[PDB]
């Protein structure tokens, strides 16, 4: 499991934390895949997530206006966190704490959104938000399929090459 990235330099966030929050988010999302989260239910056809500078740049527009990212018709999750280390272990710390809010969760685990990008600001407070590809609808059921092996075992979208069981596309549009 590596991150996977598209497109260029509206990617501003450090390495570091853009790859703690992708690693989190298709870290849980394989293990939904592999039906081994607990909580999560069953194994399903689970898209990674790829990371996309374009949606953190509109991530850092959301930050700045918020309610942009609705407009484009998009997904978005938000967590903020007051801390005093070191900001990437406050990042660390916040985004276990986000993983208990079931609601956010729901968008971060929906096998069918196939890209995202985050953006932070520092305020000691940080407050972090991520723009999704494909926004679930409430009461949207999220099992089916299975778990892909090769290729074949994605159906979601057309395009998609199979790796770490995770489905990934570049052309959802
Ligand atoms: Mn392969």
């Amino acid at each position: 499991d590596i991150i996977v990235d598209n497109q260029g330099s509206g990617c501003m966030v450090d390495r570091p934390f853009r790859e703690a929050i992708d690693t989190f988010h298709n870290g849980l999302r394989q293990r939904i895949a592999k039906g081994e989260a607990e909580g999560y239910g069953p194994a399903r056809e689970m898209y990674g997530l790829v990371y996309d500078c374009g949606l953190e740049e509109e991530a850092r527009k959301e930050i700045k206006l918020p309610g942009y990212a609705d407009l484009h018709h998009r997904g978005v999750t938000r967590f903020s966190g007051d801390y005093e280390g070191s900001a990437i272990s406050a990042l660390k710390e916040i985004l276990e704490t986000f993983s208990a809010d079931k609601n956010s969760m729901r968008q971060v685990v929906y096998p069918k959104a196939t890209r995202f990008g985050c953006s932070g600001r520092l305020r000691r407070r940080m407050d972090w938000v991520c723009v999704y590809d494909k926004k679930p609808k409430d009461g949207e059921s999220f099992e089916g399929g299975k778990p892909c092996n090769e290729n074949k075992d994605c159906t979601y979208y057309k395009g998609s090459t199979c790796e770490w069981n995770l489905c990934y596309t570049f052309f959802a549009a």
